[PDB]
């Protein structure tokens, strides 16, 4: 019934924002449809397995608040293996290679992926973090999807086809779903795009030892009775002293405050009192979640390492079922396996088949990239389709397609009267990631400590410190990578000379 | 609480789908999340306007459902002033016109409009009604937005700008916005390009004498406590034998079957068991509606009517509040009124204003259009700004963004175990209109019926027989229109 803040939603962010405001010393109640906390993030125990993260798994370096959070709660990482070759696997072949991007021969492909990956960079450096819509061409990159930018951009099919790859794995949409604008904010908020693809020093270094499903699972043991599982919002009322909250299961919550912690469309599954304000009305209705079938595949033994390769795989084209894989072999070297991701319309058009249908897909695929008849031998299989989830609406994150970042982008934080919006969807470090949701939440709870006047303005937005255990290396380029023209830009050189 | 059929949504798809029933003999029920019944229609009535549609009002030709039904209710139409001249205002002047097309002189932008509408039928053709998502070109028409084929197809800055406007007419959206594939389709199942945009033998030809919430208020009339107002659903459970429908105001039904009448979209607000099938749960967040605010500005008389202007004015340009207006005087000459429609980014932009100032900005843009001192004369303003509504989310209907057509439209009126859909974005003629309302209403009722083994599986889908109040003339073209080459055409012969 009665307290000072209610939190809508118990994964990472509405559950960092409860705990900042119980230490606090609020009264705080977390409010979640689901029987368990965690949300996009799921870690499924058994004895085949042990644990594996089938929802959010990886964090790295420059992620140190969910680095820290978890520290606090007693968690450990380790590392993602990429010791030996990753491959690249194009037009029905592989070829392994060594470092974060997939390298090219040819010089003009050589010129045309160079300009690719430094152009996202360079009009990522345009974009604000906290305002994308302010870029100075916000408007004409909005009005474009990232399907449009690539065919203006890429002078080779190779460097399309990667770039449609990058945009397919990084938001788990087709190119031309995205807004242009969006897709680059996106990117350079996490740091620009060696961070964003890279294992090693990059986003996917790290996963927790027994699943991040624990950060969200301990953050509740702390809370006790606090969180009230199985309890679906459905009426959110403002218009007394109080603000009234209303569960599915008859329950009703009174709070000075309210913190929305779900992904911004899943607002329409509340009917409020009064009517959102007309911007944000609009908004969460333009703002869907990605697509994503999350599969792991068992095997005996990490068979990929004798051949001098890590797991990792990079399949471009339209008849594989998964673009991208990693090794989710556990640090001990044992429970063998290989995750990989079903992108965007793949996981549509594939989600038709049986379990038993995709593992054999998958097999043959694995074993064709890695040359090897034992990819054919699975042991167990698990799998998790995110686009079945009533609660998410998808994974890994929301996109914005053209038009919509620059029309409705400035309401997605705005608080409305005393309801204020945490998720990653809201961060400005890491949005779409477990950090970015560590972000929001704690954001949103010190807005409203600041709103009861507990802390002044200035401590709204608190900048964390660097892990001791996870320390960033930095992003850095080659002159020759700086300053190496593009195709275009080669031509023009081609045109001036012969003149 | 137990009935054959709960109908969700009393606009005029869910009214038109429970008189099918009820007239047919089954017991329903119409839970209405607002105060009012007409959802998309709202019919405003005070002294000063009598009555002004705020929501949809004009029916035309081929519109063939919505005015039987009418019809039967007791409802009559009045022609759309179209006697004198139409207008186009472009780089600050107006060009007065006759016929749907607003003309050009230049040879090389002639062409190139001509071209452009030509095109979007050629298109069109290709496109099935019932089944966009299997034109031969699906898949490369539904991942460009408009924005991107008005780039490749208008050579001219002028056919560009009113192509823009008439998409931003049509579908209340932005040419970036919107698929492709999508548009093309909505245009094509409005019967092409000269019927959508055409008042005299097109969609626009007429309005309801007394409005068109009448439509919906008198299906309410007849239905009597069967509608239940202030009943906005919740929950729907398909887990036991009888469906069972939750509204917020606690209120439990019982149904054999469901019909969901509500915008795609707005299918969000409920919470299901089991969960919907993944097509749909996706699906549902994908599909947003357009943005539009309607505003009426009254006058002493219909003074353009002296300087021949009919109330027309198609109006080019960013700077511009208002891209189109028609008159909306009523058939006795009085309660004089120019309707406009604030569109798109327009409707964001403007919203921050007050209604005064945006009656100002009204005002001093039709005085200068209409090359009159008088419209700064009003004695009287009424407005609705749609984007504010919790119970639509939009008007005039969904658009959808590059990609989703192909990947999600197979999912719109699939049937989930006993919820069946109507609202007008489920028609296949006039969706998105009144029209397309009372179509998808009525089919899906009849779905219901057949499933209920009452009626055969080819008695789902109706033909209608034409108005003999409303008959349609054909679309015709000349020669010269079908033959005449494209800009890059001419330069190829060149
Ligand atoms: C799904 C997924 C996500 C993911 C990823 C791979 C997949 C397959 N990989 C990631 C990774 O390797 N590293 C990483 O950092 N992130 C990755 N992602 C994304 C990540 O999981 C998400 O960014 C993050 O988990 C989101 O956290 P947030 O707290 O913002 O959102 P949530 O987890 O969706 O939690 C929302 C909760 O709210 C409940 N809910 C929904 N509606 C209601 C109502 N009406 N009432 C009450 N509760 C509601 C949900 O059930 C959920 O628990
Ligand atoms: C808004 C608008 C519409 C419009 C237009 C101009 C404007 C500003 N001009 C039109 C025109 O000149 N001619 C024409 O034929 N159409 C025009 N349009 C569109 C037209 O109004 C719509 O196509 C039509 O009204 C749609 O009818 P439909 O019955 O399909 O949909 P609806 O009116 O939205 O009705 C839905 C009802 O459902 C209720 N609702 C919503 N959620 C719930 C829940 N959860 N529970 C119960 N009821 C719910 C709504 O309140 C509404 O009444
Ligand atoms: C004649 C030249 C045609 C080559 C087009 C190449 N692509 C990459 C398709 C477009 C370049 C766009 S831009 O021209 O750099 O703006
Ligand atoms: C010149 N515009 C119309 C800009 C492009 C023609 C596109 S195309 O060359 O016909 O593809
Ligand atoms: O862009 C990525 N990786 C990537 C790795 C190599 C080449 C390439 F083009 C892209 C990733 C982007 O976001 C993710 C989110 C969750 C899990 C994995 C990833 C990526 O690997
Ligand atoms: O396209 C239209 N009209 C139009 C009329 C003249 C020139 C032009 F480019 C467009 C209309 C489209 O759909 C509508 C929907 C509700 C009300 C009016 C209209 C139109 O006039």
């Amino acid at each position: 019934n009665k307290c000072d803040v209610v939190v809508v939603g118990g994964g990472i962010s509405g559950m960092a924002a409860a705990k900042l405001l119980h230490d606090s010393g609020l009264n705080v109640v977390v409010l979640e449809a689901r029987d368990r906390v965690g949300g996009r993030t799921y870690t499924l125990r058994n004895q085949k397995v042990k644990y594996v993260d089938l929802g959010g798994s990886y964090v790295g370096p420059t992620q140190n608040r969910i680095l820290r959070l978890a520290k606090e709660l007693g968690l450990e990482t380790y590392k993602v293996n990429e010791v030996e070759r990753l491959i690249h696997h194009v037009k029905g072949k592989s070829y392994p290679f060594r470092g974060p991007f997939p390298p090219v021969w040819n010089p003009i492909t050589y010129l045309d992926h160079n300009n690719f990956w430094r152009t996202m960079d360079d009009m990522g450096r345009e974009i604000p973090s906290d305002a994308p819509w302010k870029a100075p061409l916000a408007e004409e990159w909005d009005n474009m999807t990232m399907k449009e930018l690539l065919d203006k951009l890429c002078w080779t099919e190779s460097a399309k086809q990667l770039a449609t790859l990058f945009v397919n794995l990084c938001v788990t949409a087709e190119t031309h779903e995205v807004s242009a604008l969006w897709f680059l904010w996106y990117v350079k908020q996490c740091g620009g795009t060696t961070r964003i693809i890279s294992t090693t020093n990059g986003g996917q270094e790290r996963k927790f030892v027994g699943g991040s499903g624990q950060v969200s699972e301990r953050i509740m043991d702390l809370l006790g009775d606090r969180v009230k599982l199985e309890r679906p919002v459905i009426y959110i009322d403002q218009t007394r002293e109080n603000v009234l909250v209303e569960t599915l299961n008859h329950e009703m919550y009174e709070a000075k405050y309210v913190i929305s912690a779900i992904p911004p469309t899943l607002g329409m599954k509340i009917h409020f009192n009064p009517p959102l304000p007309m911007m944000r009305n609009q908004m969460i209705t333009r703002v869907p979640l990605g697509s994503v079938i999350k599969c792991i595949v068992y095997y005996k033994e990490p068979f990929w390492r004798k051949k001098d390769y890590c797991g990792t795989m990079i399949i471009d084209g339209e008849e594989a079922p998964v673009a991208y894989t990693l090794d989710d072999t556990k640090p001990e070297g044992n429970y063998a396996a290989i995750m990989g991701f079903i992108l965007a319309h793949k996981a549509r058009k594939l989600a038709r088949l049986t379990k038993e249908e995709r593992l054999k897909k998958l097999c043959e695929l694995y074993a064709k990239v890695l040359g090897s008849l034992e990819a054919l031998e699975p042991v167990h299989y698990e799998e998790k389709n995110w686009c079945e989830e009533q609660y998410s609406g998808g994974c890994y994150t929301t996109y914005f397609p053209p038009g919509i970042l620059t029309q409705y982008g400035r309401v997605l934080r705005q608080p409305v009267d005393r309801i204020y919006f945490a998720g990653t969807e809201t961060a400005t470090h890491w949005s779409g990631y477990m950090e970015g949701a560590v972000e929001a939440g704690e954001r949103a709870a010190r807005e409203i400590l600041h709103a009861m006047g507990k802390i002044p303005e200035d401590e709204i937005w608190q900048s964390e410190p660097e892990s001791v255990d996870v320390p960033a290396q930095p992003i850095t380029t080659t002159f020759l990578e700086r300053h190496l023209p593009s195709v275009p830009g080669l031509l023009r050189l081609i045109g001036l000379t012969t003149i």
